[PDB]
């Protein structure tokens, strides 16, 4: 299984994690975009990209408190980075990395459901801007090229 | 599995917790907030306000019942009420996550039962001018890491308590 | 397992239970009240409670056409009484009353599902009054002082 | 298992039962009734109305069926139709309860097939003026305990029959 | 198990069947109607029937480009007959058969799911004019007399 | 099981297929459409138009994703997609439903992970102009009968293609 970390402004989560020390540990997370433009109408149907906030699932941690308050006061933070690495440790390839700019906590759902040793939260985060960087790899688990990039500004509906 | 509790006012529940007897013994509990601010506006613009979602847990129907059911029906207010959250393992234990609400309505209660239960369980809704909520990090050993990290909101006044 | 019967009017069930002989069979039921009110507001946000119909799951019985036209003629019953016994016979605390003053019988949905070697119905009561007696309990299951007591007067909005 | 039958005006079903040979088999029904009046309102005030719903009962798919969907196109009713539950165990089992209905519709069939399944089955609703229900109770040997206990209901002209 | 075929215009599936060869196999269908009419209102409250489209679940196989043209083109086939047969092969009684006459296909829905050794499609059938007929049989499987029959126009709202 | 490919313009995904080496491997694909007219008019009226569902896949996240992403958000098409069918067992084993598309958007990607998880997936739906797809039915031994089955349809003009 992948091992996944986020790191938003100077939040310090408890992560334990060799390289990602102190980020948020991430139990799962998702994100969407949309298009609204048409190839039924011809002549030269053009529309635009929604993007989805990006939603991920955290432990409760040191990191809550900071999150909430974020969420309240409805202060930015210059970035946030969503690290996807392939499994088996810290020197393994890191083949998906997620960079947000300017960045909202749009929500926290928090809670115990019962029976549950650790007890987990889902929050979302709204931003500016997005970069995404996938890293291809060899059979033997080598780097392949350079990334394959892929970067928007949403607030000015360009690419980044 | 963590150990939780919650004290609404001066209401008796039945926990039979050493630290928190005569409280409510917590089942499940939920809880949220949102903004509707938007970083898609820029130029210092776009910004929203916070919605704190009201606080749901289940208890079992208990001594406080009856005393809760007076309280949604009559629109009284108790000053505070505290979630605590524990680590397993007992009464020394950290206390890593407590929550405090300030000036509290009991918004709902829908309350029931079926099989098969030995005890019937019940879910509440808590409606609250204040909210403090106070988290312990903890060492590998499990001693406390530094002090509580702290958040508090005045939801009334729309400003951070 | 808690035992559980209803008494509404003078209608008979087919309780064959000790005490409750003769009363209805109550195999769940579910109630709930809502307030409108808001702390959000101050400035001393007042609103009212909603009190939900209480709703129990019955064998279809003798009771069962009584039930039937006391709900098609709209006719009231003075009282209807749910007792929630703590299992173990009738000698066990009655631990939960939830008695009911001007009982409507808003709804009756009943059916077979197939398989079945005794047939359910649910029924709704609609109600101008309602007092719930709770009994707490000593460790040993004797008293523990007196019933803990609500009672709410819905039709004139103030308590019992 | 108790056993449930229905029979459609003079419509002939497959039913192979002892008591009810060629009436339809029934695998599951389900019927209800709702009343519009609060007792929130008081003086006198907050009468209601009973609203009757549709019977919906589902069969095998038979020789029945198109009869049934005939009868659904066409609009045209039936003088009657009786629904029979009887205890499990045989034809002399107690039949504990029988609703009758009068000017009967059929409001709609829904059939179809999948499987695996050796025997298709189908949804039928029923829509009548008229109802009655006719429970009988029992003693603990299962002999019939006094008379059936008896309700009847004129839908169309809103009171009892 | 029952056996089920569909014979739609002149278009070839893919049955093996030795009666209904080159039929497509139907692995599962569902049609439905309701009549608005009402018993609550007396005195002589007639109201009218709505016949729903047939569903039908196939094979992906070589009828699908034809019926997605049918689909596309809105071109109507003169009849459609979707038989069901007794277990145990072309000897048993075709004991359901159902006739559409003037038949469109007005939907197709098709994918596969994952781990499939066969993909499978829905399809619907919208007609002006349905058969049903039902043949009843004696306890050994052979036939009970003439089929039960039931025919309707909806296109002119009158039986056939 | 099938072996299921997308080929989406000149992009590389990570198949290690034979035949489909760097497209994009299938897990899941749905796609639909349905006509509006209606045989219940009669007299030659009652005609409608078809409507054509966009087409929806699932894959692994892979390095195609990023490229996916910004087509999505530029709103800019490519040529031609092709998504290949292939009864299982290999290279030479028959494509027998090959669906191409002409002049299409990325119109959604629906990504992320959890578990447990060691290879992430994602959905992807295309909006396209044009659409051919090209059935080959085969016989009993899986060699194939007769030539491709066809279907064209151009959504733009509303016309076969």
């Amino acid at each position: 299984a992948v091992d996944m970390f986020i790191k938003i402004g100077d939040v310090k989560g408890e992560s334990k994690d060799k390289t990602h020390a102190e980020e948020i540990d991430v139990l799962a997370w998702s994100w969407g975009m949309s298009q609204s433009g048409s190839m039924h109408m011809g002549g030269g149907g053009a529309g635009k990209v929604n993007v989805q906030d990006l939603s991920f699932t955290k432990y409760i941690d040191k990191s809550t408190p900071n999150l909430m308050m974020a969420c309240s006061s409805g202060k930015h933070y210059p970035q946030a980075k969503l690290t996807i690495r392939k499994a088996g440790g810290e020197n393994q390839v890191e083949y998906l990395i997620i960079t947000l700019k300017e960045v909202l906590v749009s929500s926290v759902s928090t809670g115990g459901s019962g029976g549950e040793d650790r007890l987990t939260e889902n929050v979302t985060l709204n931003f500016a801007q997005v970069q995404v960087d996938y890293q291809p790899q060899k059979a033997d688990g080598a780097k392949d090229g350079g990334p394959v990039k892929y970067g928007w500004n949403i607030r000015q509906n360009v690419q980044a």
